């Protein structure tokens, strides 16, 4: 049958569904670690022991334990990204899209889905990899790690809560991929890794990491890369935040095992509902419990191994979207409202760049602020929101991943830059927030094929030539098909620093992406900072 | 005779001069100190003693001693800067125009050529006064002062050489036309002193100067400012220059008065041969000899004046030229030519900068090239030529006044500010210098009227609302006669273009970048 297979570890059996008019198989919920639980909490993944028996793998499985938005009850925009099924530590599973008849050897993609390294889940309905599998035949994977405390948790030269486990389990799944996903006709040999967010960020760090780094062949980065200031701490910072989660729980705190020990006694939730009381100032765009240069799973700062080419060369593909930062000033900025233009005083733009640039001082505040404003119309509100957008946006995603782009590319075997700036005719969200963070994923997924989701049809058409470009960049590592009549993605090169647009017009070619800000954000702002 | 004048100091004789076919009254070289020649070299001025007999006051008296520009021998577009009198340490002279016949008790404008502190002449044939004199009838003076380290060698605490020396040449000359002017048809209570560059940095000093106040009514600042970053230095800098001088000289430096003997045994162009090599750093727009903040011609620091209100409250006019920095990439920046279109490299542009904000630590030089760099088309060389071209405009003459304005207007009685952008149909300098730092000055003094000149129409037109302006201002205090000049007010900070086109008014004069440099980059600079 097409539907059972006999992995390394056991047996299992998926389900098949319906996809435009035709079917696939799925196989969810398969388990690809031991569950994270009981004393086994903050600690690496342990892989999965062996089973006897048909696994049922035909519904998704449980989302990890995370902080649930309830900024707007009920509205879809924002509760489609939100938990669909029960939380549970028992997280640790992937799903698989398989083609109907089933594939001999072809090319795998690994989805890691994102959220800040303190949510995500891999059963969204945006995750949906049918269309995805079906339309470009890859055999799409799902996996999943744990996030907030539970995934990141660092006190350093602790074996119990080393850090970086949310990054261990995603090498797990990977592994789990390359030991098994030839018995559903994919090739470990071809696996490409893609995420968005924190996704993106991951995605990188196994770029970086050692440990991770042959367990797949190509790479695409959305919307964050590792170096992102909000994708990672040091070690010292790392237990400053586990030693202010045990505080803010009157935990003992005498030694690292102690402490350790509370915690894995609290209920989930409990954890849950002081995760953000660790973080250094006010902010938006920072979280908690994320990844820590431990000298391990990153041998040395992302930067010098960025300088002296120490990660996986390969050929990469990523890129980001217009608006990136609009999502977080809404939820946590003065002015901003999803009910009106969000039009910003000059009071509410100051405070708005500080709660921006947390690790700035005075000094690093007016050099953002002089960058951002006109100052021959400083109270034009309009100017002021796109001001402070562009700022969040710049900083926290667009420049970081330039700086990540132009080193790997000093070293890499190709790498592709896009600008998704469609603005989906369905969008739910505002007008004012343009292009946002994490909206190009529905195109990625061609839910834009599914008639009944109203989106145009040239945006039907956007979707499957996103989609043919990344499955063929997964295929081959170069999203254009060879003396095709087609315009043609050119290739990013440190030179010429080539980039095309991603949306409903003929595809245009630009250079240097943001330049003028992020030699700002990447080269003026670190030494100002630096100097002190 | 309407050319024989008693003056309190003695009797004077005049000569009557054709201007634009008709005549008015000019009285050249009247002297109005004692010549600060010998033993006084370095010294405050004296009063002229008095003198029996008539005064020759026909022709046009010496220069003072100082570095004479030989970049472009012949070239008129710098030797029409250069002296054009014998230069003489016996220089302390003013000049007056008076229309003819005699007015009665009329408005006043005195004339402060400028030049860096280090140069400049009352003689030049574009500060021949009597166009303007004759056309506005108005009772013009040009003033004199020692420049270089005659007029502002500092030793601080000596009184052999207490510095500002050539600040108070100038505030003499104020005061002789205070005593005197009446008699030659003007009115001393509606004195104008108006100036150009470090002639119009002197203006401002005068409103800052509690010992200048009272010598005049209102003033004009033309291309210049007190609190220019060139204008002046501490009484420390001041005497570590004067001592670097005598190290130059190999002048004996036990003392102040050992230090200063020694240089007053030197001929003036062997001070004037080093005069250069006092200067901290290597750059442009940047003179060794100036002003020293003493806390006597100026009480506490220009900016505690400025913030506290401690000045001369009354109505100013100013503004400033397109194109201010020009003239000094040319002269010591590298790829800058006047015999080409000086498209600038990458590579030039960052050393260009290096020289323009000599006293700026690298992340200060990193912001400066942030702030004026296109990273989309960073090989561009006309942007880098036009963009250096604001950094040292933007810098030492447009943003020190901006600041100046605003601080002023604050307290002030009324303010007036202009942009000269206006380039000269005629123009001897190449077209990349735009609107040079200097030639709005033939405007204001009327040459655009002689035919012979060679100035467009529209250019005599342009100069005869200039001068009225300014007439009118020093007349009344307000450049308008009963399209207008508005205002100047911390709210609007409006202001004016002048050039050949129908007024049109702006608002916030080049705030971006000001805004930069009068307060980011100080801030910047002090917290590193
Ligand atoms: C494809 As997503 C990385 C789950 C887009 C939104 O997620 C952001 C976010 C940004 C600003 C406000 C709220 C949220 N949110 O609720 O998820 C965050 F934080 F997860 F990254
Ligand atoms: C006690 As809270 C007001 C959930 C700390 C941070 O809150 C952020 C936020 C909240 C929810 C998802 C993402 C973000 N963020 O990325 O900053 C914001 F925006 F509300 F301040
Ligand atoms: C009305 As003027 C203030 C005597 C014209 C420019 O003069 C500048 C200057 C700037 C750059 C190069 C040469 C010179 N120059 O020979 O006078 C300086 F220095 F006098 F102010
Ligand atoms: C030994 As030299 C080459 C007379 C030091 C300064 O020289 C300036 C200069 C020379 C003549 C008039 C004005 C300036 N200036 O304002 O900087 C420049 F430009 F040549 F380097
Ligand atoms: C027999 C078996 O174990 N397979 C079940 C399948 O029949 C059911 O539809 C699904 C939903 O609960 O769970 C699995
Ligand atoms: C764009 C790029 O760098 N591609 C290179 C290619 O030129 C080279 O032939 C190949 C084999 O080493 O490696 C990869
Ligand atoms: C009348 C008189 O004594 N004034 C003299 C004038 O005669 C002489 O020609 C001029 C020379 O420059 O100097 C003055
Ligand atoms: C522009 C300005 O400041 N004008 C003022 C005027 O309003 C005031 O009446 C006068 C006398 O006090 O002083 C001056
Ligand atoms: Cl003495």
């Amino acid at each position: 049958s097409e539907l059972l297979v006999n992995t390394k570890s056991g047996k299992v059996m998926g389900t098949r569904v319906p996809v435009l008019s035709s079917h696939i198989s799925a196989f969810l919920g398969i388990p690809f670690a031991e569950p994270p639980v009981g004393n086994m909490r903050f600690r690496r993944p342990e892989p999965k022991k062996p089973w006897s028996g048909v696994w049922n793998a035909s519904t998704y499985p449980n989302n990890c334990q995370q902080y649930v938005d309830e900024q707007f009850p009920g509205f879809s925009g924002s509760e489609m990204w939100n938990p669909n099924r029960e939380m549970s530590e028992d997280c640790l599973y992937l799903n698989i899209w398989v083609p109907s008849p089933r594939p001999k050897s072809t090319t795998v993609m690994v989805w890691i889905y994102g959220g800040g390294f303190y949510s995500g889940s891999s059963t969204l309905d945006v995750y949906n990899g049918k269309y995805l599998a079906y339309t470009e035949e890859v055999v799409l994977v799902s996996l999943s790690y744990r996030v907030g405390a539970f995934g990141f948790l660092a006190l350093h030269g602790s074996q119990e809560a080393p850090g970086n486990v949310g990054l261990l389990d995603q090498r797990m799944a990977l592994q789990w991929v390359h030991d098994n996903i030839q018995f559903f006709g994919g090739d470990p040999k071809t696996v490409t890794i893609f995420g968005e967010s924190a996704g993106g960020a991951s995605v990188g760090m196994h770029i970086l990491s050692p440990g991770s780094r042959d367990l797949f062949r190509r790479a695409i980065l959305q919307s964050g890369s590792p170096n992102c200031p909000w994708a990672s701490v040091s070690v010292a910072e790392g237990r400053r935040r586990a030693v202010e989660l045990g505080r803010n729980l009157n935990c003992n705190l005498n030694s690292d095992e102690e402490l350790i020990h509370c915690l894995r006694e609290k209920k989930p939730q409990e954890l849950i509902d002081v995760e953000w009381n660790v973080l250094p100032f006010d902010s938006i765009f920072r979280f908690s419990f994320v990844p820590v240069i431990d000298g391990e799973f990153f041998p040395t700062s992302l930067e010098s191994m960025l300088n002296s080419g120490n990660f996986k060369k390969t050929q990469i593909l990523l890129g980001v979207n217009k608006d990136e930062g609009s999502f977080f000033l809404l939820y946590g900025a003065p002015g901003f409202s999803k009910d009106s233009e969000s039009k910003i005083s000059r009071e509410d733009f100051m405070s708005g760049v500080k709660l921006s640039v947390p690790h700035a001082n005075d000094l690093g505040l007016d050099a953002v602020t002089l960058q951002y404003t006109d100052w021959m119309d400083d109270n034009n509100g309009i100017k002021n929101r796109d001001g402070l957008d562009d700022i969040v946006g710049d900083h926290n995603v667009i420049c970081p991943l330039m700086h990540f782009v132009n080193k790997y590319t000093k070293f890499g075997n190709g790498t592709y830059l896009y600008f998704f700036n469609h603005r989906a005719s369905n969008l739910v969200w505002p007008e004012w927030m343009g292009v946002i963070h994490g909206y190009e994923i529905e195109f990625v997924f061609g839910l834009p094929l599914v008639k009944e989701l109203n989106y145009t049809a040239e945006e039907e058409a956007l979707s499957r030539r996103i989609m043919h470009y990344w499955a063929t960049f997964a295929k081959t590592g170069n999203p254009n098909e060879p003396h095709s009549q087609e315009s043609k993605w050119p290739l990013f090169t440190t030179k010429e620093q080539k980039f095309i647009d991603l949306n409903t017009e003929p595809m245009k070619v630009h250079q240097r992406l943001r330049v003028q800000m992020c030699v700002f954000w990447n080269q003026f702002l670190p030494k100002l900072l630096n100097a002190t």
